[PDB]
C-alpha cells in the first residue's frame, strides 16, 4: 500500500521465462510464466504494486559453511535486496530458520528423470548400479537431501555422488536435461516431481519420470523475518488454492500446451 514491491524469481521453466519478444517490452511484461501469473495474483489480494527481478546469481539458496553467507534468492531477502520470493523455492527448515514461507503452493517430490529406455525404476535401482551416471543441481534443496539423508539408499548414492568424477552435478536444471538427453541412458537426473513432469511434455519428448516420489515437500513464497507481507501471502496463497487458481496455473504451464501429445 505504499512502496513498490521488489520480487526475486529465478529462469526456471514453466514458472519465468522470457518472453519470445521481451526486448520490446519493458518491466514485469518482459516475463511469462506459472509464477509470473501467480505474481500477479497475489500482489492484487494483498493489493500491492511490484517490480519482478532475476537472481543475481542465478541461485535458490543454500549457506555457504565456511563464508556463512546465503546464495540465491535466499540470501537476497536475508541481506535485503528482495522484500519476497515467488518461485519453485523448496520449504526446507534450514530456510525457514532465516526467512518465512508461505503455505505450500504446489506439491512435489523428488524423482528420477531418464532418457526413455534407460534400464531405470527407481532410486534402489540407480544405488545398485554402475553404468548409469546420475546427479542433482549443484546447488539447492535435492542435494542437500541426499547429503543428510541417514536412510540406506540415499547414503548409498550420495556416497557415490560426492566423489564421482567428472562431477555429476550441474549448474541448471536445464544443464541437468540436456545431459540426460544427449548422454544415450548413461546419465539419470535427479530434480522435483515439478521440473521433471513438465520436460517430459516437452519435444523432443525422449525423457521421462520413473518410479515414486523420494520425498513429500511444498513451494513456499518466502519473505524476510518481520515483514508486513507474511500474513496477508499466507493468506492469498490459501484463498489461491482453495479457489483452484494453483491447479488451473499448473495445467495451464504443464499440459495445455503439452507437445508430446
Ligand atoms: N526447488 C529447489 C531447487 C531445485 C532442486 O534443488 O532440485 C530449491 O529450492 O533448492
Ligand atoms: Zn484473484
Amino acid at each position: 500500500e505504499n512502496k513498490t514491491v521488489v520480487v526475486t524469481t529465478i529462469l526456471e521453466s514453466p514458472y519465468v521465462m522470457m518472453k519470445k519478444n521481451h526486448e520490446m517490452l519493458e518491466g514485469n511484461e518482459r516475463y511469462e510464466g506459472y509464477c509470473v501469473d501467480l505474481a500477479a495474483e497475489i500482489a492484487k489480494h494483498c493489493g500491492f504494486k511490484y517490480k519482478l527481478t532475476i537472481v543475481g546469481d542465478g541461485k535458490y539458496g543454500a549457506r555457504d559453511a565456511d563464508t556463512k553467507i546465503w546464495n540465491g534468492m535466499v540470501g537476497e531477502l536475508v541481506y535485503g535486496k528482495a522484500d519476497i520470493a515467488i518461485a519453485p523455492l523448496t520449504i526446507t527448515l534450514v530456510r525457514e530458520e532465516v526467512i518465512d514461507f508461505s503455505k505450500p503452493f504446489m506439491s512435489l517430490g523428488i524423482s528420477i528423470m531418464i532418457k526413455k529406455g534407460t534400464p531405470i525404476e527407481s532410486a534402489e535401482d540407480l544405488s545398485k548400479q554402475t553404468e548409469i551416471a546420475y546427479g542433482t543441481l549443484d546447488s539447492g534443496s535435492t542435494k542437500e537431501f541426499f547429503r543428510r539423508s541417514k536412510i540406506a539408499v540415499f547414503d548409498k548414492m550420495w556416497t557415490y555422488m560426492r566423489s564421482a568424477e567428472p562431477s555429476v552435478f550441474v549448474r541448471t536444471t536445464a544443464e541437468g536435461v540436456a545431459r540426460v538427453r544427449k548422454s544415450k541412458g548413461k546419465y539419470a537426473y535427479l530434480l522435483e516431481s515439478t521440473m521433471n513432469e513438465y520436460i517430459e511434455q516437452r519435444k523432443p519428448c525422449d525423457t521421462m519420470k520413473v518410479g515414486g516420489n523420494l520425498d513429500s515437500k511444498g513451494y513456499g513464497i518466502a519473505t524476510p523475518k518481520g515483514s508486513s507481507l507474511r500474513t496477508p501471502v499466507n493468506l492469498a496463497v490459501l484463498k489461491l488454492s482453495e479457489q483452484g487458481v494453483l491447479d488451473k496455473l499448473k495445467n495451464k504451464w504443464w499440459y495445455d500446451k503439452g507437445e508430446c501429445g
